[PDB]
């Protein structure tokens, strides 16, 4: 199982911030003929734990796909509850430093600026979303005239709504729900991808389990719809009858994991930032 600190075999490490005398580190994982020159697409992706923990380790697999593919691929650390005293916003100030050190520094690592993605798994899927179209909560000393805006994203059953202001339905209560608004470090809205929606938003394709126990398939239904209306390209796929977490590597029978690749895969060539096969 997941282990922190992680392992990462092979992997660049690479000091992205440093903030309460923590460094916090990306994992970077080259392809082959990599040269600085390159400007390849690259994809940085927040691993899940609810905000409190979890491990870089757990999209180490997919970095190493996608580094096969072309991509820098890299999985960031980012503070979370359990290990610092940190709340929601901060770790979407982390996961927001880590797009804007890539961009900063698209230069030395190969990498077209424009062509970035944020990925993650649940609680770093809502990260790699606010780093989409959530505004605001940067770091306050980083150089602000540098976007820390992904240019896509690939989200594994992720958090998308934090507040329930604005909403016609219910939400069901959750365990890890226990009251998060106190360790949120904003009004929720503030945190709520959801309550971002706009025209005018980078792509994204979203995988996400009908039989999600944890985050409700039908937020994710509705953050969608309501995505698509504003024009922006938001491909939610289903994953029938699956559970939370289904699409991680040694899940099943990594049917699923192999599953959410291809599509990712293909999403990424639609786009443009990857070369097909």
């Amino acid at each position: 199982r997941l282990r922190y600190p992680p392992e990462m075999p092979g992997a660049e490490v690479k000091v992205y911030k440093k903030v309460d005398n923590v460094d916090l580190k990306l994992y970077i994982y080259k392809p082959a003929d990599w040269k600085p020159a390159d400007r390849r697409s690259a994809i940085v992706f927040f691993f899940g734990g609810g905000w409190q923990s979890g491990s870089p380790a757990q999209f180490r697999p997919q970095c190493e796909y996608f580094a096969g593919r072309g991509m820098v691929a890299m999985a960031a650390d980012y503070r979370v509850g359990s290990r610092h005293n940190v709340k929601v916003a901060d770790c979407v100030a982390d996961a927001k430093s880590a797009i804007r050190w890539v961009r900063q520094h698209a230069a030395e690592l190969g990498v077209d600026p424009q062509k970035i993605v944020a990925s993650g798994g649940s609680a770093g899927g809502h990260l790699a979303a606010c780093t989409v179209m959530v505004p605001d909560l940067e770091a306050p000393e980083e150089d602000h005239t540098i976007s820390s805006q992904a240019n896509a994203a690939i989200l594994f059953n992720p958090v998308l709504i934090l507040s329930r202001e604005g909403l016609k339905d219910h939400v069901p209560r959750q365990d890890w729900e226990e009251r998060l608004r106190e360790r949120l470090g904003t009004e929720p809205k503030a945190v709520s991808p959801y309550h971002h929606i706009r025209a005018g938003l980078p792509p994204m394709i979203i995988f996400h389990g009908t039989a999600d126990n944890t985050v409700p398939f039908e937020t994710i239904r509705l953050f969608a719809e309501a995505m698509k209306k504003a024009g922006n390209r938001c491909e939610l796929v289903p994953f029938e009858g699956a559970a939370h977490g289904f699409f991680n590597f040694g899940r099943g029978d990594n049917l699923a994991y192999q599953k959410t690749l291809e599509l990712a895969d293909e999403f990424l060539v639609e786009i443009g930032f990857l070369a097909p096969k």
